[PDB]
């Protein structure tokens, strides 16, 4: 009945009520029965007549019942920096690119192969298993703030999943491509003009488009989708390498592609390239590349990370004709 206790109390309720108001509203799938939200609020207005102090402009009982969910692209920094990647359109160059690697730091690297989705970046900090800020690339350093636009990504998890064999970290800051399928971009290029709206002339803009709204409700209506394709800062959790870090993606929840594929060298990395080159089309979404990542992490610190790009990594994008 003391100020610290009524603390706790309000935000831990405040947070539960603003969250069922923000999978009502926003979303359209709210997790539990309204008879239940009602009890909450309930509640939450009844500390509120008890103690008036925290009745403030923010809260959502005293100004905001049902309003308060906008986007308005805040300048948000990034835990660590999140770098764009050098590219290679030959084989020449693929193999330049993996001259330096083995020239240098020799042998023990395995590089990993992935898929390239040409979507739009999206970084993720999760907080002790909670989302707390969705943000995009921008210039590197610092991003616009999508928070609750990436909330409504069926994809992406509000929290993430305990598990033995994986702990959650404190902090975990992942990277990952917001993109539409294509049979889901044609099907909103056609509600659009439904509506009298332009289309959009590709997914990624199309990808783009409907991830930053300034209405939130706007992004929950399209299917957007979300691979994990990297991690940043990170808390208590130091994966030894990037292909194990996968796992402990998919224990907690988190998207992960399933064309990835190790290869102990580059004639592994090769024959991985001339396959996509001839089976990217049978994917669901946009695959305008492979990208090979050097895959220990111990490497990929004792490797460069330049301005604007990783060392680490390297970007074989496909022609497009
Ligand atoms: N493994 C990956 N698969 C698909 N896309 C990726 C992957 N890694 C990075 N990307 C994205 O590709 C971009 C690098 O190409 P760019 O931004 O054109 O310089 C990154 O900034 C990410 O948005």
């Amino acid at each position: 009945q003391t100020a610290p206790e009524v603390l706790r109390q309000w935000q831990a309720l405040a947070e539960e009520v603003r969250e069922h108001q923000f999978r009502y509203y926003v979303r359209d799938a709210p997790i539990i029965s309204d008879a239940e939200f009602d009890e909450l609020l309930r509640r939450l207005e009844a500390l509120e007549e008890q103690h008036p102090e925290l009745r403030t402009p923010d809260s959502p009982t005293q100004l905001v019942g049902g309003a308060g969910f906008a986007t308005d692209f805040e300048p948000v920094d990034h835990l660590e920096r999140m770098l764009s990647l050098d590219n290679a359109f030959t084989a020449d160059e693929l193999a330049a690119w993996a001259g330096r690697i083995h020239a240098e730091v020799g042998d023990a690297a395995h590089y990993l192969c992935e898929l390239r989705i040409d979507g739009v970046a999206l970084s993720l900090v999760y907080r002790e298993g909670r989302l707390t800020r969705a943000s995009t690339r921008g210039d590197g350093r610092t991003g616009e703030d999508v928070t609750l636009n990436a909330r409504t990504i069926a994809d992406v998890p509000e929290r993430l999943t305990p598990g033995d064999d994986y702990p959650v970290p404190e902090v975990l800051e992942v990277r990952g491509e917001v993109f539409f399928r294509l049979d889901d971009f044609q099907a909103l290029n056609a509600s659009l003009v439904e509506e009298g709206k332009a289309p959009f002339a590709n997914p990624r803009n199309s990808a783009a488009g409907s991830l930053r709204q300034k209405d939130p409700a706007v992004t929950a209506r399209r299917r957007l989708r979300m691979i994990c394709h990297g991690l940043g800062h990170v808390e208590g959790f130091r994966p030894a390498t990037l292909h194990q870090a996968y796992l402990a993606l998919r224990a907690w929840g988190l998207p992960v592609s399933e064309h990835t594929t190790l290869a102990t060298d580059l004639a592994g990395v090769r024959e991985r390239i001339d396959y996509w080159g001839e089976h990217r089309h049978e994917v669901d979404h946009e695959i305008d590349g492979v990208v090979v990542k050097v895959d220990e992490v111990a490497l990929q610190r004792r490797l460069g990370s330049t301005s604007r790009a990783p060392r680490w990594a390297i970007a074989y994008k496909y022609p497009p004709e």
